[PDB]
């Protein structure tokens, strides 16, 4: 009766929109899987933050289902993001099982890339805001996250807290969310 | 005529606290050295996300000094890092220099236990709280982050961005931090 989360760790992730989610999924009681896109080997993100991932994104994908997909953002880590099959066709898959999918800052630019979502709001950083809204395939929000159906959206590493709270309340539910939250000392 | 920012990395350190300075304070081109208490190995976080240290505490501590000396939170890596010997005298030696110190939700209790900074108005997680007052050496404050001379505390994981930007503007002045600040899409 857990709910499970994947994370795809590539190089070049945003180490903060990475470990934020992660962080708080678990505190909300979520079975989260660090998946690496090129193996089990450890990553070097954006700020050269090393991580360790829980397994390569081949093994994880026959664990599933996951009842969320997590692409975090740098703009490097969505570049590989972008031009990886195996992502294309965990995406797919989720979007065909109505499944939930969360990406933030850079992160959804690789949804446009595997033409997940057309025509839902989404919300990116600021600088990809062009990349997201080549061909008009979606319509742009300026909200700090932003939920459309299944795409769940949002802006930069400063939002990585609410971004990551959207998908407890999501998944479990707005008490557990505010549960979670309070021992975070969070403004707002 | 680069600024050099040491971490000290210890099992069960809250994952977040530890991420998100390093992140900004590179962003600020601050020379970060995450530094493992007990050696080069992966480090297991309070939830149980792994990072790799840049070189052991041993090494580092050849490398100083050090412009700021960081102290992340998590009871057991606060713990870890209050009986810590080598730590203490890192702590100490940065005490005599005038060096800035900065620790953030549990990770002010090391202080504490090292004798570090006593007469200075400091906050905590409002759970250590009792811990960081046995015996009345410190002025509690309930700031979401607090400096008083050289030492500067913060409350929680969800104020590590305003700690994190405090130290930049300790080390690089206000313009930097306000450089840094905007492509982060905080909300305050």
């Amino acid at each position: 009766a857990s709910k499970r989360a994947l994370v795809i760790l590539a190089k070049g992730a945003e180490e903060m929109e990475t470990v934020i989610p992660v962080d708080v999924m678990r505190r909300a009681g979520i079975k989260v899987t660090v998946a690496g896109l090129a193996g089990k080997d450890p990553v070097q993100c954006s700020r050269d933050v090393v991580i360790c991932p829980d397994a390569s994104l081949e093994d994880a994908k026959k664990e599933g289902p996951y009842d969320v997909v997590v692409l975090p953002g740098g703009n490097l880590g969505a570049q590989n993001l972008s031009e990886s099959a195996a992502v294309k066709e965990i995406l797919k898959e989720q979007e065909n099982r109505k499944g939930l999918i969360a990406a933030i800052c850079a992160g959804p630019t690789a949804l446009l890339a595997h033409e997940i979502g057309f025509g839902s709001k989404v919300t990116t950083h600021p600088l990809a805001k062009d990349k997201m809204m080549n061909g008009g395939h979606y319509t742009y929000s300026e909200n700090r996250v932003e939920k459309d159906g299944l795409i769940l959206t949002s802006r930069g590493p400063g939002t990585s807290f609410e971004f990551a709270l959207a998908i407890v309340e999501a998944l479990n539910g707005k008490e557990v969310a505010a549960q979670v939250k309070a021992p975070l000392v969070l403004k707002d």
